[PDB]
């Protein structure tokens, strides 16, 4: 196939970069120790499309942690909300709602799990999260709509206030 | 209405309708509409009780949970292949500890009579008569009652007028 190397990023295709993110997880995952990185890779897992390995994480909170009843929550809606045909107004309201307020990792989460990106990616490019925005881009999305995505990163990117020419130009 | 579990379910089902729309007229504090919540979800009346869950101010510690609550509370309201492992968490939290929260999520899903059982196994004998009586068609009641009755011939609780009555 004679892929591009990942020193370059941003700069390769969609199928190679999404596979280093996978090893990059399951790297992750295999050496997990605390709490405080359990949660992490959880929320990685369900923005890199990985649902049926992150709802058996998901069960595993002890009976003594005060954030059982939200893991078990998250759990089974993750479990129910696999349609996205129906049902789908009320849930965009609570996301785009949470997001206004101030949590904007829930409301992206939530977003890229029901049925959209490219929402998520704006919502992350108009708080000033160009990276994560141009990252969650690269790996879910058709080639169709990351155009846009990374069009307009190369406009901010050309900001006298950046000066940055160069990366736009490679994007 | 004098005798309470001696009237018809239709009955029943209607003066407990009047009682939580005169408790949910009056709501109060926060604590006051989480029971009313509580209670409407427990009486099947979830079109009033999604937008009563989407009211919580932005401030308080609970809104996260509520918010995620709301979202279920519409988007399972079918019972298709998908709810065994609903069930089984379910199970999971009542045999935890926590039963009211597991109870009201099996009544939630299509469980009433597996929620009026470990009601009775509790020792939850006149919340569970009162599920009994509001959902459940007049075939799985009559056992529900009859274990109840079985319960109330003890040497222990001495009701046995009660027993006839029932």
């Amino acid at each position: 196939s004679n892929p591009l190397d990942i020193c370059y990023d941003v700069l390769c295709e969609n199928a190679y970069f999404q596979k280093f993110q996978l090893e990059r997880v399951n790297l992750q995952e295999v050496k997990r120790s605390t709490y405080d990185h359990t949660r992490k890779c959880t929320d990685q897992l369900l923005l890199l499309g990985q649902t049926d390995r992150a709802v058996q994480l998901l069960l595993e909170t002890s009976a003594d942690n005060q954030h059982y009843y939200c893991d078990s929550l998250k759990a089974c809606l993750v479990t129910t909300v696999t349609s996205s045909g129906p049902s789908q107004s009320t849930i965009k309201l609570v996301a785009t709602n949470m997001i206004a307020n101030g949590k904007l990792a829930e409301g992206v989460q939530l977003l890229c799990l029901i049925d959209k990106a490219a929402d998520a990616c704006r919502y992350l490019q108009t708080y000033g999260e160009w990276n994560r925005a141009a990252w969650l881009a690269k790996v879910r999305l058709n080639p169709e709509e990351c155009a846009d995505v990374l069009r307009r990163w190369v406009d901010h990117l050309c900001s006298p206030q950046v000066n940055q020419k160069s990366k736009a130009l490679l994007v």
